C-alpha cells in the first residue's frame, strides 16, 4: 500500500502510526530535493505533538543543506506570509487543523506560498519517504529562530482604513487555538473591544477541538455575542486559515454570502478587479462582483485549483463558500484574519449591520448549505438524480462535478477530494419552498 497521511492537499493522520518524528524527518530530507533553492519556513500549531514534529522536519531539513527559518508557534497563513515575505525555497506548517485530538498534519508550500499538492509534489515526496531507508545525516546548515510578527500585522493592518473604524464590540473564539494571539497583538492598533471566547492557546482542547462548523462550538460564539450585545462574533479553527461570522443576533451567517460580501468589500480598493468563486453555489456572487465593477472568474473548488486560477488572472480575491478567502497582496494565500478586519470595516463605514449587508442577499439567492452524502455506490446515485432531471432539459458544466441550472433553481454535485463524500449545494432565485423541495427530492435519490 501507500502512507494512509498522504492527501491529496496536505499530510493528515493519527500520531503515531500515521505520522510521527521519523516519518516527519525524512520529509524534510525529500522536501529539500522537490525544491529550488533556499532557505524553507517552518511553523506550527497549537497540538501538544506539533513542536516535536516540527524538530524532526527540521532536522531532515537541515541533514539537506537546507537553512531553516523557525517562526514559532503561529497560524498557517503566517507560514504562507513568511515564506513570501522572506523570499523563501518553501515552508511547512505542522497542523492538524480542526481535527481530533490524536491527529497531526503538514501543509507544504513552494516559493511564493505555491501549494505543494499530490500531483505537484506531495506523492513525489511520498514515494521518496516510503522508499528511504538511508541513515539520517547530519545537520549541514543552521536554523535561525524569527518570531517577529511586525510585518504580518502590518499587512493585515494595511487591508483597512483605521481612522474610519468605529470600536465596535466583537466576540472573538479562538476556540483554545490559535487566533487569540493575533487578535491581541491586533487590538492596540484597532478601537475594538473584544469579547474573548475560549481564547488561551490549549492543545488538550477543554471546549471542544477547534471546529465553528459543531452546532455546539457555534453556539458558544452565538450566546457571547447575544449576551454582550455585540456587534459580530468571529470564531476560527485551530490553525485560524477559516473564520466564521455571527451576526448582531447570533445567526451564524453561511459562508457563501461572504464570497460576495468581501469581494464588493476588496472592489472598493481594487477597482474593476477579478473575483474567483467556486461553483458550487454562484448566483449572489457573480452579481455582486459585477455589480460592484469586477469580473467574476468561476474555478473548481480546492485551495490549489483556486490560487492557480488566481495567479493567472491577477485576481484580487477569491473566496470559497467553504469559509477560504484568499487575497492575491497575500501571497495569492488564505487569511482567516483579512476578512474579519475588511468585514469590521465594513460595518463601520456602511453603519449598516452585517446582518443587515447580508440579508437582501440570503432572501434573494437562498440556498441548501453544503449536503453530505455517504451512499453505496457515488456513481450510481449521481446518474440516478441526472437521470430524474433529464426531462426538463439543464443547462449542464462540469467545471467541478456537475451543476445543472434549471432557470429559477441551480445544483452542484461533487466528490469530495478531501473526504470519501458526495457534497450536494442547491440555490434558487428567491424561492425557499423550491429550495426545499428539490433539496428534498435530490436527497431522497441520493439516498435511493
Ligand atoms: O473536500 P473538498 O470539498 O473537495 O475540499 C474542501 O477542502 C479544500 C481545502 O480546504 C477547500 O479548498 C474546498 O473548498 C473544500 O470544499
Ligand atoms: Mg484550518
Amino acid at each position: 500500500m501507500t502512507l494512509p497521511a498522504f492527501k491529496a492537499y496536505d499530510i493528515r493522520g493519527r500520531v503515531p502510526d500515521e505520522l510521527n518524528e521519523d516519518l516527519a524527518r525524512r520529509i524534510g530530507v525529500a522536501l529539500a530535493a522537490q525544491l529550488d533553492q533556499g532557505p524553507v519556513v517552518l511553523g506550527h500549531d497549537v497540538r501538544l505533538a506539533s513542536p516535536a514534529l516540527q524538530e524532526a522536519l527540521s532536522a531532515g531539513l537541515r541533514a539537506s543543506g537546507r537553512d531553516v527559518i523557525d517562526i514559532g508557534l503561529c497560524g498557517t497563513e503566517e507560514v504562507y506570509f513568511q515564506t513570501d515575505y522572506l523570499k523563501a525555497a518553501g515552508g511547512v506548517m505542522v497542523t492538524a487543523s480542526h481535527n481530533p485530538m490524536d491527529y497531526n498534519g503538514m501543509k507544504l508550500v513552494r516559493e511564493q506560498a505555491r501549494p505543494i499538492s499530490s500531483d505537484t509534489g506531495l506523492f513525489a515526496i511520498r514515494d521518496t519517504v516510503a522508499a528511504d531507508t538511508a541513515a539520517p545525516g547530519e545537520p549541514t546548515a543552521s536554523e535561525q529562530s524569527r518570531t517577529d510578527k511586525t510585518a504580518y500585522l502590518e499587512h493585515l493592518l494595511s487591508y483597512v482604513d483605521r481612522s474610519t473604524l468605529k470600536p465596535l464590540k466583537l466576540v472573538v473564539n479562538a476556540g483554545n487555538g490559535g487566533a487569540g494571539l493575533i487578535v491581541d497583538l491586533l487590538a492596540p492598533h484597532l478601537p475594538f473591544e473584544f469579547v474573548r471566547v475560549f481564547h488561551e492557546p490549549d492543545g488538550n482542547f477543554p471546549n471542544g477541538i477547534p471546529n465553528p462548523l459543531l452546532p455546539e462550538n457555534r453556539d458558544a460564539t452565538a450566546k457571547a455575542v447575544k449576551d454582550n450585545g455585540a456587534d459580530f462574533g468571529i470564531a476560527w479553527d485551530g490553525d485560524f486559515d477559516r473564520c466564521f461570522f455571527f451576526d448582531h443576533t447570533g445567526r451564524f451567517i453561511e459562508g457563501y454570502y461572504l464570497v460576495g460580501l468581501l469581494a464588493q468589500a476588496i472592489l472598493a480598493k481594487q477597482p474593476g478587479g477579478k473575483v474567483v468563486h467556486d461553483p458550487r453555489l454562484t448566483w449572489n456572487t457573480v452579481e455582486q462582483v459585477e455589480e460592484a465593477g469586477g469580473i467574476p472568474v468561476l474555478c473548481k473548488s480546492g485551495h490549489a485549483f483556486i490560487k492557480e486560477k488566481m495567479r493567472s488572472e491577477n485576481a484580487v480575491y477569491g473566496g470559497e463558500m467553504s469559509a477560504h478567502h484568499y487575497f492575491r497582496e497575500f501571497a495569492y494565500a488564505d487569511s482567516g484574519m483579512i476578512p474579519w478586519l475588511l468585514i469590521a470595516e465594513l460595518v463601520s463605514q456602511s453603519g449598516r449591520s452585517l446582518a443587515d449587508l447580508v440579508e437582501a442577499r440570503m432572501q434573494k439567492f437562498p440556498c441548501s448549505g453544503e449536503i453530505n452524502f455517504k451512499v453505496a455506490d457515488a456513481k450510481a446515485s449521481v446518474a440516478r438524480v441526472m437521470e430524474h432531471y433529464a426531462s426538463l432539459s439543464p443547462e449542464l458544466d462540469y467545471t467541478d462535478g456537475i451543476s445543472a441550472d434549471f432557470g429559477q433553481w441551480r445544483f452542484n454535485l461533487r466528490s469530495s477530494n478531501t473526504e470519501p463524500l458526495l457534497r450536494l449545494n442547491v440555490e434558487t432565485r428567491g424561492d425557499a419552498a423550491l429550495l426545499e423541495t428539490r433539496t428534498q427530492e435530490i436527497s431522497n435519490l441520493l439516498r435511493g
